[PDB]
């Protein structure tokens, strides 16, 4: 009678939160996408046994072109569930499924879970000074997106931190690593030149969030470039002006040069 | 020898992970903090018993103060919990908290959970264009803040949305409704005069996110601005420059005027 979209979190299976997988465990129908973000800590098989139901896996084009015929037409006679990794309604376009469901004449209810968008406070940045958030896209062909470049630009001048999304291709499986998103920034600013991003930027990395050991790294270009942050997948951070206290975090807990505790104010 | 930050989520004791419950289970020593927000949908014994254990609540002065001396002792020789609503270091307190458990010789680990910041993903709002964030606080005596009205100027200047959390009186539980906020926002708006929030203002209300019935609206300020958004926790959000498909997601699930499609895209 009604469809769920239920998050799965971070890392694991066990990311999702009780009262999504109570709901997940009694809906008669379970379908799941892992194509818009990687969990690095699971498998299909350990969601399925934890749900207990059967869990068909749709393609980017099932959802984007087929959601309507696929999902929608069981959401009329029987409880139903989306499963998305992290937050279903974060980064991603499956808002507009809910549309979807009720031209459809289909109830949907939202069960969050955590979201990179959120755990990003793990690395010690105070969570309301992010502004703009954007996404490192891998450049294709003759087109080399910037959007990204000017979206930390514009927040750094106003002091703000940059949660850069990392690129991915959950077909081909690749999954861009900080590393390869600072490269390509490197890039930009050679052509740009706006100081924005160099070899001095101070920069954080967040690995396989939601895991018990995640890797938090905070350290000037020019040092963690070449770095080995693990398995994907990789968030990357340009920080804006910090607070005492934030680089204090970043020191202690990310390891970063000392130097950065003497804040310019 | 480890002290676990386990997030609670946003409204009820199901918003908690799957893996947040278990871990907690298995800890001899169980504390919580219930200042830095609260959960509206349930309470601390529901909670205490689907744990299945007994948990020492901690004041605001028992954290900052002396959390060195009320948790960390028994977080030397034991598995010890400390549950936080919504999603653990969101608040810009929290993170420090890391810091004193190394300086204690005591591993610390973050179990994440739901959070406002990113469940606001339910509002069919991007998330990405969301910037900086703000506090709409209580003026209180001859103290008149106003800095969250800033924040709403430079995010909207720059086509983004500012996400306001609402002021709460934690040992009192008095929730600060949208109703109140959208009230002292027009009160600052007539003294600095800056255009940034009046009656023409189009804002997102979002009332007990996590909840499986929480209220989506979106409306002008003069039609909101006495509207009854149900039970607390209210949520204010005052969108920037929309994409088309966030208006369309704004009226179609959250019953925004059809007049938001050619005002405020
Ligand atoms: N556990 C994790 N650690 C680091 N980055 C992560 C992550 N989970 C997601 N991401 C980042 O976000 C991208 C997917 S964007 C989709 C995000 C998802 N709805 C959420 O709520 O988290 C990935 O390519 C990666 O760069």
């Amino acid at each position: 009678m009604v469809l769920y979209f239920i998050g799965l979190g971070l890392y694991d299976e066990r990311d999702i939160t009780v009262k999504g997988l109570e709901i997940a465990k009694k809906c008669d129908y379970v379908f799941a996408e892992f194509y818009t973000s990687l969990m690095a800590g699971t498998t299909l098989g350990r969601i399925q046994k934890l749900i207990g139901k059967e869990i068909r896996v749709l393609s980017r084009e099932d959802v984007e072109l087929n959601f309507e015929n696929i999902v929608l037409p069981l959401a009329k006679e029987n409880d139903v569930a989306f499963l998305t990794p992290g937050d279903p309604l974060v980064a991603t376009t499956h808002a507009e499924l809910r549309i979807r469901a009720k031209r459809a004449g289909v109830e949907s209810y939202v069960i969050h879970a955590p979201s990179i968008y959120s755990a990003v406070g793990i690395t010690g940045l105070h969570i309301y000074k992010f502004g703009k958030s954007a996404t490192v896209a891998y450049p294709e062909g003759n087109w080399f997106p910037t959007s990204y470049y000017d979206v930390i630009k514009e927040n750094a001048e106003r002091g703000l931190h940059t949660l850069l999304f990392l690129d991915i291709k959950a077909r081909k499986r690749m999954y861009m690593t900080a590393n390869e998103a600072m490269e390509l920034l490197l890039k930009v600013e050679d052509m740009k030149k706006g100081g924005v991003f160099t070899d001095d930027t101070l920069v954080v990395v967040l690995a396989r969030a939601g895991s018990l050991n995640p890797t938090i790294r905070a350290g000037y270009v020019k040092d963690l470039i070449r770095e080995d942050f693990g398995d994907p997948p990789h968030i990357l951070i340009v920080p804006g002006k910090l607070h005492i206290v934030e680089a204090e975090y970043l020191v202690e807990i990310a390891g970063a040069p000392r130097e950065i505790l003497r804040v310019n104010v």
